[PDB]
C-alpha cells in the first residue's frame, strides 16, 4: 500500500558540459570537500523551497537542481542539469579520469579526498582505486569507467547489511559501452570482483576484540 | 568522385605539405577558435558540402561549419578538377585532414579532454564499418578523409585502413596510389613499423542477421 | 525515384501513437474526411515531386480542400534535416491518412462500404489488390504504414518481405520497417506468440499473385506473360 | 531598434559585463525604478540624437548607450558589449529578479518602488510573481531561462489578444533557454502553456 510511481541521455553526456561550465575552474583538493560535505548538504536541500538551489563547495557556484522538496520529488530531470546525486559521480569520473596510468598524479588524489562510504566499510586506496571510487553516489552510471565495481558493491549492501531492490533497480539499468552491462548475460569481470571487495570485509575498521566481530 | 589533382607522379610545391601547410589550419587561420562542435557539424556534413560545390561554378567558395567560415578551394566542380591549388589554400580534403590532426594532436596531452571528443565527434565513414570510439582515437580517426598526410603524427592508421576497402570489397584499386606517397617525417619506411600488425587488428572489424532470419525460405 | 532517412533507433519519434494523437483530435482530423483522403493518395506522387522541387524547408499542400503544413525533406539539400516530432512529413501524413482510415472504417461496416467506394490505394492496384482483401492489408500498402505493424496487423512489413522474393528491392529499405514496436517489448525482434502471427500475411501478398494488372484475356500467341 | 544567434552570448560574456565590474557597483532598484518607466521618451528621444555613442543618466549614474534607434543608425555594427536601451533594459531585469530571488526582504523593496509599465496595461502586477512582472521588460527575452519563459508567452499572446505585427516574433524564437537550445518541444508542457494556458488567469486590458 503506497501505491503508484512509477518506472519507465547517455550518463556520459550530461558529463561534458561541465569543461565549460566548472570544468576548467576546479581543482583537485575541493572533492575532498564534497565527499565530506554531501550528506548534511543533502539535508538542506530537503528543507526550503527554492527548486534550483546554487551550493557552494569551495568558492565553487554549483547550480544544484533541486530534488528532495517532497513537493517535486518527481520531475523531469534536464540533461544539463546537474543535481547533487550526478554531480558527484561527476568529480568521481573526473579524478577517476586524472587517475589513468598516470602515477605522478595518482598519489595526489588518493593522499587528499576520501569519500567517508568506502572507509566506513572498510576498503581504501591501499585496495585500488574504482574499487575506492566507485562508493561515491553517481559512480553506477560509468560501470565503464569503474570496470563494474560500484554495482556489486549495492549486493554487499543487501549481501552484508540489507538494500531493497529499489535501491538497485536504478544500477540495473546503467551501460558499459552501452550494450553489454546492461545486458546481465557476459560477467564481465563482476562475479569475480564481487569476490575481490568482499575479501577487503566489511566496515570493522575501528585489538584481540573477541566479542563476536572480527 | 571529388578531387584535387596529381599528374603522374608528385609536383608538389610542399614536398611535405605539414609544419607549414598544417599550421594555415591548425593554430593560425581559422584556428583561433574552434570547438569539437565545429569538427562535430563539418564531419557530419563532408559528404554533402562535397556535394554542393559540384554543383558551383565558382572557382573557390566559402563554407560555414557549426559558426565558422572557411574558404575552400572548389576543385570538385568539372572543369576546375584541374587548376593549381597553393599549399595556402585549403581544399576540403586538407581541412578535414587538417581537422581530424587537430583533434588527434590536442587529445594526446590531456585524457579528460578526450573523451569530449569521445561523445561530441562522430565519424561514419568510420564507425560505419564498425570502428568506434572505443577503438581507440587514432583508429577512429583515421577514416577522416586527409589523414592521409599524416600517416606520422597520426600514427600509421590511414594507408592500412584504407588498404582493406578495395582489398577485400573492390574499388579502382587506383586510388591507394594517393596514399603510397606519405612519409613519417624523413624517414622512416619506405611503406615495418607495424602495417600488417595493424591489418589484423583492424581485420577484428566487422562489416555488416539481427532482424529476421534471411529470406526466410 | 529517391530513399530518404531518419536515424537513429533511440528517436523521440519510437512513439508513433503520440505524433499521431496530433494530427487528428490534434489539428487534421478535425476536418479530415474519405474526400480529402482520396484526393491525397491519389496526388500523392505529384506532391513528392513538386516538394522535391520548392526552396522551403516547410511547405503547404492542400488535399481535397485541406490544408496541411508539411515538412520537405524531399529537396536534397534539406534531406537530413530534423523533423520536429509533431511535425508531418510527406511519408507521415500517409501513413496517419491510412491510419485514420482503419480507425473510421474500423466497426463501422456502414463507413466501411463508403471508404471502399471512395479510396483507391495506387500502391495496391498496380499489386492486384482491392479492399476484398481487407482494409488492414489493402491500407496496409500505404506509405508510412510500416509505423503502426499492430494497425496493420504487419501487412506492410511483408511487402519488403515479399517483393525482395518476388521481385528485387534492397535490404537496406527494410531496417526502415523494422524497429516499430507492435505491443511494446513482446514482439519487437520477431517474436511472441509463434512469431506473433508470423504466418497468416507471410504469403497472402504472394498468393495474391503480383498479379501485372492491366489488360485482361488479351492473348499474343506471340511469345509473352 | 537595436539588431542561432550570431556569436554572442548575453550571460557570462556581456550580462557579466553589464553587472559586477561595468555598473554592478552603482546600481539599486532607485536607478532600476527610474529607468522602467520613461524608456518611451528616451526611445522617442534617441530617436533623434544624431549620435551613434550617447550617454544617458538615469538616477545618477551614467552608462554608455548605443543607439540604433533614429532612422540612419538603425542598422549598424554595434560592438559586442555595446550596451543599447533593450539590452539595458534586459540585463536590469535579470538583476532585480536576481536580487529578490531568495531574499524574500529584497522582494518586498522591489515591488514598492519598481514599476513595470508595459506589465500593468495588461492587469499583470507584482501579485503574479516578479517573473511574470518583470518578463514584461524589454531583452527579458534574452534570460527565457530566468523569466520561467514568459518573455515568450507574452510575445505570443501580443499576436493573439490584440494582433500584433507577427513579423516581431522572430526574435525570442531564437536564444530558447539558457544553456541550450531552441528546442520547444522537450520543456514546452506544462511550463509553456503555463504563461499561454495558466497566465491568461490574468485577462489582458481593462
Amino acid at each position: 500500500s503506497s501505491q503508484f510511481i512509477f518506472e519507465d541521455f547517455n550518463p556520459e553526456v550530461g558529463y561534458v558540459a561541465f569543461i565549460g561550465k566548472y570544468g576548467q575552474q576546479l581543482n583537485f583538493g575541493v572533492a575532498r570537500v564534497f565527499f565530506l560535505n554531501q550528506k548534511k548538504a543533502k539535508m538542506v536541500l530537503h528543507k526550503t523551497a527554492q527548486p534550483s538551489v546554487d551550493l557552494t563547495f569551495g568558492g565553487v557556484k554549483f547550480t544544484v537542481v533541486n530534488n528532495h522538496f517532497p513537493q517535486y520529488v518527481s520531475n523531469p530531470v534536464p540533461d544539463n542539469a546537474i543535481t547533487l546525486h550526478r554531480m558527484s559521480g561527476y568529480l568521481a569520473r573526473w579524478i577517476a579520469d586524472t587517475c589513468k596510468a598516470s602515477v605522478l598524479k595518482l598519489a595526489e588524489a588518493s593522499a587528499q579526498i576520501v569519500m567517508p562510504l568506502a572507509e566506513v566499510k572498510g576498503c581504501t586506496w591501499a585496495d585500488g582505486y574504482t574499487m575506492y571510487l566507485g562508493f561515491a553516489p553517481g559512480a553506477e552510471m560509468f560501470l565503464d569507467a569503474f570496470d563494474f565495481y560500484p554495482l556489486v558493491i549495492e549486493m554487499h549492501r543487501v549481501l552484508k547489511d540489507n538494500m531493497d531492490v529499489n535501491f538497485m533497480k536504478k544500477v540495473l539499468r546503467q551501460r558499459y559501452g552501452t550494450m553489454t552491462a546492461e545486458e546481465w548475460m557476459e560477467i564481465k569481470a563482476a562475479f569475480n570482483s564481487v569476490g575481490q571487495l568482499a575479501w577487503a570485509k566489511s566496515g570493522f575498521s575501528p585489538a584481540r576484540t573477541f566479542l563476536q566481530q572480527f
